[PDB]
């Protein structure tokens, strides 16, 4: 059994949280701490109550310095410098660094400092990190000796599983993602100084352009890519779930039917789970709250001679949140 | 001075005569009647006030059964039927159908018994029409025989411009399209009956998937592309301007610069006005009220190998809806 | 046991189903007709799911020309004129009209015409309707004679058990109502051609002032307040769930820790389900499939002298839906 | 002419900037400084281009340590302490203080130290300072003696002018306003972390009730309203433009329709250019970018016995941004 620390109790914080217990505790471990900026009534209220997802299924409650979830008792921290944070005292196995401040192993090993074994970082990391895991698809490279790994971006989670599966049974010559994105809680409400002039402008009536390393992440998840996709975002005015939307050249000729078939049939059988699949006409809200990497889209596939253009779409924050929760097991066992 | 009419007085119609008036009146052309069968205090106020395009800079008022708009009358009608309007009692030469319903050719030809020389619809024609035009691109294609011709969509009114210039100094092997493209009317606010089962959610909270004949019907106007572009639309929650995104596989090698250099000399040359060219940090709503059919975004290109990926933004109201006051124009004074 | 159907499965209609299944049947009632515009492939789509109450429960399948949620089956009309439909062949006791196109007994009559027994109209009707029902408050007055009785407006079922308490216990002189109501099908979502002025402009972009009832009426299920309350509402880009607004002169000296005492004890007492009370920090959102009538809002009382300002949260969608199901039973089951 | 300087560019800077630009340089006084931490170049491209208020219609451009518009330069500074700053140097009669960080006479007058002459906050301000000003209202208050003033809030600019003909002619005895207010970028896009607990929600799916000290400080300006007057604010989904809906007891007898005619005569004299008055059938974005700070609304007048209902629309921005000008001028002019 692991013990669990949550650094940076925000979208994805809490909701890997709620996926543990909406799950029905499956996973191995248990949540000891929660460090944010606020008192541990702030904490408990935004864990029972949620726009994009609804009123907490359970019971949740505070003991003067501790959330109370399903009778579990769980430490409140509000210390913003995470090197004098007490994970030593509370034996913590897996910190998740999920405030999107500590992104590279620099940064990160703070917690290491402060006295944790292991760190996953909820995010995209530095070139110097231990590893990129996608679970999955990957999370069989992790070995003891990696401290401070990374598991990826959403987007990169749910491209992997979409390409791998075309590349290995059809074969991939180079490709373009777009993926049209909801907003984060990194842009804006109304024009405001931004680090990039277009998130910078409001997120709630634009169309705005954004840049990912999602696509040639996918590059160093599956190295037979690497070089061999890029891609852009659009962020759209919506709360939660976003769609990938990739371009590629096929190494031999296919139809859509084929296209469709593979993907099917990958979702039912070695990437169960973290794949699904749909043909129903569905937009996408009706993938909030699924618990999938990737599902993909059989009814928007379009082959156009040796192109080929096939979606998927994932909630950014449900589909991570539970990954979070696999990679951590994975990384604490290796 | 060639003289025009409007039947149905929507989003397209109202924003068409606005169009007109905004530009300065500088088209050879004079606005001399509107069909919708509501009230005229209703269009008079639905003229003055608008959300996405805001007030028009413009006086307008009512006088009895007229439309003052900046001094000039404009004729208020209401028949439902197109072959018994007077249009030839007023000397009408080109009309414009804006409420969709009558799209078709032997419908569209009703104008011409009530007296129109010439109609032009706003939407994609039935297969049996004169022409199927993108000014800028294939207009030159007119001639005085042509009577009940097609303007396209407002989607290959963005894409015609933004792949011609590409297929003729590069060339394209085949494309596929996804227009990301602001809500409209045939959409519901909160999850209601509709013939289509996406559309028949709420606008206002999904990403929908639609189909549209848009890339398709590149074919019509640039034939060297019949059957090299396919396509659809996501629906997102805006209230106007869209995005159309190319890929496409190169004929030849290339770079995103170099796709970028052709495509500024595009918008400088025959496309002109026509086809913008951005290389500042902008959003969709940078776009509103921008007239141009297709402005190309240098930021966004990208070139893997023989994949390239292009993406040009479009007013999907605004810019068609000043492409209707070219055609007009190109469409009398053809021979 | 009553047979119920629903005629127009809209946003009322279809949570009325809803509703009803999701209360574990408790209802002494069975649907056994939907009428609307598509067929039962749309409305067993539309069933299954929702924009904003998600995902329904339980299982909808279709079987020809019936749907089947959770094993009942129920029949799928498609036509637009009460006065045909087979409500005789079906034995309907109780048709729900929720169209919006039959709010008066004259026009709902067309039910009776076409087989049923009695409608209820889901919606304020003319002062001819027989009785106009706040469920929780005059249900009592219904009478085995009544055939067509209105169930009122969202906004009259959030009024009165709001004000009826503090009436009863301080005492009101007059009182004036804004209500800031989510948007509903009958807006648009860009400007465009409609009856109101206000509502022809695009719901999502704006605050739309338009006229209500609820006031008033208020006096018709509480005579005792007859004539006394006015006021209105302001549509807002929110696509469900709305607050009710109220301010009134007290006719003696009172605190806010009273209003609010005597608030939590009406929801603890008398009007026990129908009126929720609540004291923790919470938004529209958080009320959202919340099945009371009216849930008082004590964080947002407000005293000074004489006048008083009082809140009460409503979701005008699934809180008038378990209602419309509470009214049927009281109303056939009447003497 | 006055020298004016704005320490802190984010909206209230910016569109400060704006409106002194677009009114036309009809203000005596020229813009000759900004102190901003942000680097030129984004703060240059949020002063050219805006979603909520669009394109500035002129031109924006940096050069060095210079922001130029309409080719006036203005020098750009970057130091967090005014006391270092070259206000002196500068020959600054004004600074406009428009960053949070600095809303007390003791915390102002570092400006004072750094060579400026006078401060005016574009916030409420602590108790030590010399004034606070709605202009139309209250600016006669001004005294050569007076060196950090205040100017007061959107909301209380919106408020004062309303209420203050209604006082003067019918008599108000308490009053209660809730102020369905835009949200602001101290909320959040989707739910998290604040020190308030309702803000802490998606402002863009919610209403949400926040407190406002707005209505009682409508006694710093019309003492005889000193405390008579509370209220709340409800953040809706829209990106900018508010309402003011105030109930309050008269002290005598009045109607509808003179309430209006107070309003409509305070309108075209005393208030002329801070208030306005509507009989047009508007929604809230006809009034994006309408510089006053009121503009009553007469289609939403309720009275009740001695319940009087009144509402006022304002670009919570644009108003406030245009006072800001017009006091700055009297603030330095004083005496
Ligand atoms: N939201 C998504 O779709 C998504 C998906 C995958 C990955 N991510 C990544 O996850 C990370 C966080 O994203 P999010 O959406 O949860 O952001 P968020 O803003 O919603 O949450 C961040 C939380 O961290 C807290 N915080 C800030 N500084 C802190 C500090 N110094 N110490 C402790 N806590 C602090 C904030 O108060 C907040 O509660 C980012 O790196 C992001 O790129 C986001
Ligand atoms: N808006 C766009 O982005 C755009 C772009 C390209 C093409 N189009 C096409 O243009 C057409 C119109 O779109 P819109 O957005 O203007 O529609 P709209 O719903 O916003 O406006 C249509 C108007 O026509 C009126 N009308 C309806 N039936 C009528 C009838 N029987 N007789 C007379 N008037 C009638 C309505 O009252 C309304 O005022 C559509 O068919 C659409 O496919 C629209
Ligand atoms: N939405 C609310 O919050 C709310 C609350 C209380 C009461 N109401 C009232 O209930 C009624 C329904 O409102 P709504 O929001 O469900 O509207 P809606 O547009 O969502 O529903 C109308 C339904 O009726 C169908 N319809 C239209 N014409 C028909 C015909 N003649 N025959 C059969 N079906 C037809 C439509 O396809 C649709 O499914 C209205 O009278 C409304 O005022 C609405």
């Amino acid at each position: 059994t692991i013990r669990v620390a949550i650094n940076g109790y925000g979208r994805i914080g809490r909701n890997t949280l709620r996926a543990f217990y909406e799950n029905g505790k499956k996973h191995d471990l248990e949540i000891v701490a929660i460090n944010d900026l606020g008192d541990a009534k702030t904490n408990a209220h935004l864990t029972q109550y949620d726009t994009a997802h609804g009123k907490f299924p359970g019971e949740v409650s505070v003991d003067g310095d501790y959330l109370v979830v399903n009778g579990d008792r769980i430490r409140v921290l509000a210390n913003r410098n995470p090197a004098e944070l007490p994970w030593g005292e509370l034996g913590v196995d897996v910190v998740m660094e999920c405030t999107g401040f500590f992104t590279s192993k620099e940064k990160a090993s703070a917690h290491l400092k402060g006295g944790a074994k292991k760190v996953i970082i909820s995010a995209p990391g530095g070139k110097d990190v231990d590893a990129t895991i996608v679970y999955g698809v990957n999370h069989d490279v992790l070995k003891a000796e990696h401290t401070v790994i990374s598991n990826a971006s959403c987007t990169t989670n749910c491209l992997a599983p979409l390409v791998k599966p075309l590349n290995d049974k059809i074969g991939l010559e180079t490709g373009l993602m777009t993926t049209i994105h909801a907003y984060t809680n990194d842009q804006v409400l109304t024009d405001v100084y931004h680090e990039d002039l277009r998130r910078a402008r409001s997120a709630t009536h634009s169309q705005i352009p954004t840049k990912t390393g999602a696509a040639a992440a996918v590059g160093l998840v599956l190295p037979e890519l690497n070089g061999k996709l890029d891609g852009y975002a659009i962020r759209v005015p919506t709360i939660n779930v976003s769609i990938v939307d990739l371009s590629f050249i096929a190494k031999r000729d296919t139809t859509a039917a084929e296209v469709n078939a593979i993907m099917k049939e990958a979702s039912e059988g070695a990437l169960k789970g973290i794949l699904g699949y749909n043909e129903a006409p569905l937009v996408s809200i009706d993938f909030n709250h699924n618990p999938a990497s990737s599902t993909f889209d059989a009814t928007l596939t379009k082959v156009s001679g040796r192109l080929v253009k096939v979606s998927s779409w994932y909630d950014n924050e449900w589909g991570f949140s539970n990954r979070m929760l696999d990679t951590a097991i994975a990384l604490a066992n290796a």
